[PDB]
């Protein structure tokens, strides 16, 4: 399949190179599989999302997302325009306020959530979960990714936009789970964004434009928006049979563009998200 005029970071996944504006995907597009994305929500009835979303949990007195980050990166994994896995069924966790706001203990109970939460879903191809969200080291945060993980569900997660060392951070600092770095549209380092030995890949992450609340769309930059490429990316890949939850970070890793990023400090992975597809 083609989709023209698609938003650079999906031309990107699909690409051996820069500069392109195709994205081009297996039609299966991520149907049978499932993305949780655990963040400020998600607005279901956004007409990009076609059905495919559902509010599956909230901490908070509305599952509505009143911010729009949620929505946005829900709409990076699997909207028909904006998204990576155009046929996958979104889950959204709300553990984060509508002021993008959460604390480390809801954000461990709605990890936790997940991992028992897939048992309820239909979904025969597989399961990702999407943490576009971080906050300091924690290792009781960096052990409910690692379950999540272990559960069987494929865990990508945000490195952190401090253009810092990543092990600092949690659940970017979990070696586990996909810590996704962000990069911009001419393979250059984001330059929020964080690296280090405990990052596995990088995703498109600077002018991501997606989905917003209200029904609307806009452009907007973090490994926030790169951990949805990877998490739609694994999600595709499974319904393709290439990979499975507990190997799709190697999978992706071992597939990836390799070498072609600018401004990767020494000791961190050369490495961009790529579909190897074959139109
Ligand atoms: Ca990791």
């Amino acid at each position: 399949a083609a989709q023209t005029n698609a938003p650079w970071g999906l031309a990107r996944i699909s690409s051996t190179s820069p500069g392109t504006s195709t994205y081009y995907y297996d039609e299966s597009a991520g149907q049978g599989s499932c993305v949780y994305v655990i963040d400020t929500g998600i607005e279901a009835s956004h007409p990009e999302f076609e059905g495919r979303a559902q509010m599956v949990k909230t901490y908070y007195y509305s599952s509505r997302d009143g911010n729009g980050h949620g929505t946005h990166c829900a709409g990076t994994v699997g909207s028909r325009t904006y998204g990576v896995a155009k046929k996958t069924q979104l889950f959204g966790v709300k553990v984060l306020d509508d002021n993008g706001s959460g604390q480390y203990s809801t954000i461990i109970a709605g990890m936790d959530f997940v991992a028992s939460d897939k048992n309820n879903r239909n979904c025969p191809k597989g399961v990702v979960a999407s943490l576009s969200l971080g906050g300091g080291y924690s290792s009781s945060v960096n052990s409910a990714a690692a379950r999540l993980q272990s559960s069987g569900v494929m865990v990508a997660v945000a490195a952190g936009n401090n253009n810092a060392d990543a092990r600092n951070y949690s659940p970017a600092s979990e070696p586990s789970v996909c810590t996704v770095g962000a990069s911009d549209r001419y393979d250059r380092r984001s330059s929020f964004s964080n690296y280090g030995s405990v990052l596995d890949i990088f995703g498109p992450g600077t002018s991501i434009l997606s989905t917003w609340i209200g029904g609307s769309t806009r452009s907007i930059s973090g490994t926030s928006m790169a951990t949805p490429h990877v998490a739609g990316l694994a999600a595709y890949l499974m319904t393709l049979g290439k990979t499975t939850a507990a190997s799709a970070c190697r999978y992706i890793a071992d597939t990836a563009n390799k070498g072609d990023l600018s401004n990767i400090p020494f000791g961190t992975v050369n490495l961009l998200a790529y579909n190897n597809y074959q139109a």
